């Protein structure tokens, strides 16, 4: 098919986007990186290199991946909104 697309498009890394998310359009799978970066609270190198996160290459540099969802604008502080009950 490859046609045209009429509607919401990943902001992260471009794919056909699931919806509202953190304030920018991120798919499933973008998404999914973010909160777990997040949850996890994992670093990152810094890569000067600056790659760009694109659908044909979206797994290929971590760092750069994180960084693209803070600089389009993602909410880190809603992350914590209705969860399950864990050990505190
Ligand atoms: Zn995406
Ligand atoms: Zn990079």
């Amino acid at each position: 098919g490859s046609s045209g697309s009429s509607g919401m498009e990943c902001r992260v890394c471009g794919d056909k986007a699931s919806g509202f998310h953190y304030g920018v359009h991120a798919c499933e799978g973008c998404k999914g990186f973010f909160r777990r970066t997040i949850r996890m609270k994992l670093e990152y190198e810094k890569c000067e290199r600056s790659c760009k996160i694109q659908k044909k290459n979206r797994n290929k540099c971590q760092y750069c991946r994180f960084q693209k969802c803070l600089a389009l604008g993602m909410s880190h502080n809603a992350i914590r909104f209705g969860s399950g009950p864990s050990s505190g």
